[PDB]
């Protein structure tokens, strides 16, 4: 509310997970602090009831080149992906993330995993 950016917050705060359930699919997007950073490949998403979903679909970020991971793509504060259904089914499903990546102000923290309930509703946040 004053910050939300920069290292001053936490890692619990740093970061804005939303869920959004859709009737094609369900997309998720996170809002990161200006001080932090994911890496797209160490970023994981995916909701199902056991499988079923095809593939996550990331919104794309910005490529950077470092030696915490090396030349992959990255996101600043916008970190978004879409997980389109691959097969017709009206029962609840399952999603698990996981957030890993470091301080633009060069601190590197560990990875945090959260596991999500879909069973209509739309919108949806961890309880922690």
């Amino acid at each position: 509310m004053a910050l939300d950016a920069n290292d001053l917050l936490p890692p619990e705060k740093a970061f804005v997970p939303e869920l959004a359930v859709a009737d094609d699919g369900v997309n998720v997007r996170f809002r990161i602090a200006d001080g932090y950073y994911m890496y797209q490949a160490k970023i994981v998403g995916k909701t199902n009831p056991a499988d079923l979903l095809g593939q996550p679909s990331f919104s794309k970020g910005e490529e950077k080149e470092d030696e915490f991971f090396g030349r992959q793509t990255v996101y600043h504060h916008e970190a978004q992906v879409a997980f389109p259904y691959a097969k017709a089914v009206g029962e609840p499903y399952k999603l698990v993330l996981t957030y890993q990546g470091s301080a633009e102000a060069g601190v590197c923290y560990p990875p945090v995993d959260t596991e999500f309930d879909i069973f209509g509703n739309g919108t949806y946040h961890p309880q922690t």
